[PDB]
């Protein structure tokens, strides 16, 4: 991929301070707008919406395995576990642990169903059957967000997630049923208000997952996006930063993000 226009992210680079990764695909006409789309950053929890993925592409061989109750225990309960937190005392389905991983970047949640499918390396497996030979999950919630500069640790690329993206909401990798499962799933997301949604007509239907490692400015959002009486557009943005200490910012995400849509 390249960019001959791409001084606008370059400045927004700069003024941020840390990296900036954007991938933009309009699936119509197969344009594209990218911004280090081929360098390496942490998945930080955007790695749930695979793991969703992932999930539903083995109900297609597992019958009723979406509506598994997993009565869980109390100490699956790390921090930032609000959907398993509140129903710890019912248990969750397979499906239900799925959309809270979706939509609430439930972490217990998660971890629950990488333990279903053979932990990081099973859902890295996973990825690589669809042809993303980028992505890669290495660790947990939460040692997977220490987004140390380099690692390539728990990282895959703002294009690779994106041609994976499109591939499982779009393509053919998941069956009608559980493609149509996994849209809804990102359209009910409600972390990314700020993030992609924030760039986007109104209008305009959205899917999204979002990141947030908490550490090294590190943070992200990948979505499907509808526009009117069009093909739909797939992008992911994501961020570092040098310092462990500096901050996130949703807003140059939403800029960003903005800077792709506008560029298509
Ligand atoms: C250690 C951090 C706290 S900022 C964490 O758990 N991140 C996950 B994820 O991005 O892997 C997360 C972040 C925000 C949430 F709301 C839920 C889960």
């Amino acid at each position: 991929s390249t960019n001959l226009v791409a001084e606008p992210f370059a400045k927004l680079e700069q003024d941020f301070g840390g990296s900036i990764g954007v991938y933009a695909m309009d699936t119509g006409s197969g344009a594209t707008v990218s911004y280090r789309a081929e360098e390496r950053f942490p998945l930080c929890s955007s790695f749930k919406g695979f793991l969703a993925a992932a999930v539903l592409a083995r109900s297609q061989q597992q019958a009723g395995l979406l509506d598994t109750p997993i009565r869980y225990g109390k100490n699956a309960l790390v921090p930032w576990s609000p959907i398993s937190e509140k129903y710890l005392t019912t248990g969750m389905t397979v499906a239900e642990l799925s959309a809270a991983a979706v939509q609430y970047s439930d972490n217990a949640a998660a971890n629950l169903l990488l333990k279903e499918l053979g932990g990081p390396a099973g859902l890295t497996a996973f990825m690589r059957s669809i042809g993303d030979t980028t992505f890669r999950l290495d660790r947990w919630e939460l040692e997977l967000n220490s987004a140390i500069p380099g690692d390539a640790r728990d990282t895959s690329s703002p294009r690779a997630v994106t041609e994976s993206l499109q591939k499982l909401t779009l393509g053919s990798a998941l069956a009608a049923p559980q493609r149509q499962q996994f849209v809804d799933w990102l359209k009910g997301n409600t972390t990314g208000n700020h993030r992609i949604r924030a760039a986007v007509p109104a209008d305009w239907a959205v899917g999204d997952k979002t990141g947030t490692c908490g550490v090294y400015g590190t943070a992200n959002d990948y979505a499907v996006v509808w526009p009117t009486g069009r093909a739909p557009i797939v992008l992911a943005v994501y961020t570092r930063a040098p310092n462990k200490d500096d901050k996130h910012s949703e807003a140059v995400i939403a800029a960003a993000a903005r800077l792709a849509l506008e560029g298509l």
